[PDB]
């Protein structure tokens, strides 16, 4: 795989999630992003991967699972099959990105993206590969119990500008957060 694409969503203490979803009540333009940003592929007749933890993958409502229009990888150490629903169980990223490669794949996959959580987002961070991370910096605290791994702004470079990417903060429900990209270079 030439190179991967991550994307989060963190609040001020660089936290993700509580109790087994996110912080913050539901935003309606965050998660169209996401799902636009994940869901779209620049070439036709393939889809795009997402990559996600056990317990990422069990925080999506059971009637929305797999996340529609794209193949589903959940990494787990613990289980023997692949959750109900999901495409693809991989004991670690890099049985992923391998299996990625495979034939049967390879040719129906346009871009991967990792979708947490954190020690998904940080073994990913890691590979020394050409990446893009694409951060929703929400400018609020919430109470977190999980959160983003560091991030080496020696590696990452953030972008001034990015094509489909709003630059100014943006607001809804009362609440501010501005779209960042920033990029490694390998
Ligand atoms: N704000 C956001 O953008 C965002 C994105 C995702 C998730 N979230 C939140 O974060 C929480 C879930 O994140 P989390 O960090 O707690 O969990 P997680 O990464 O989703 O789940 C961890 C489990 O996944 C498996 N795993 C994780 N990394 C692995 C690796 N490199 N190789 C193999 N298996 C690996 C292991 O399963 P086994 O124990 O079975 O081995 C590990 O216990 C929820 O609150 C969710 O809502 C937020
Ligand atoms: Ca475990
Ligand atoms: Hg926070």
């Amino acid at each position: 795989v030439r190179s991967l694409n991550s994307i989060v969503a963190v609040c001020q203490n660089m936290g993700i999630g509580k109790d087994g979803n996110l912080p913050w009540p539901p935003l309606r333009n965050e998660y169209k992003y996401f799902q636009r940003m994940t869901s779209t592929s620049h070439v036709e007749g393939k889809q795009n991967a997402v990559i996600m933890g056990k317990k990422t993958w069990f925080s999506i409502p059971e009637k929305n699972r797999p996340l529609k229009d794209r193949i589903n990888i959940v990494l787990s150490r613990e289980l023997k099959e692949a959750p109900k629903g999901a495409h693809y169980l991989s004991k670690s990223l890099d049985d992923a990105l391998a299996l990625l490669d495979s034939p049967e794949l390879k040719s129906k996959v346009d871009m991967v993206w990792i979708v947490g959580g954190t020690a998904v987002y940080k073994a990913a961070m890691e590979k020394p590969i050409n990446h893009r991370l694409f951060v929703t910096r929400i400018l609020h605290e919430f109470e977190s119990d999980t959160f983003f791994p560091e991030i080496d702004y020696k590696d990452f470079k953030l972008l001034t500008e990015y094509p489909g990417v709003p630059a100014d903060i943006q607001e809804e429900d009362g609440i501010q957060y501005k779209f960042e990209v920033y990029q490694k270079s390998v």
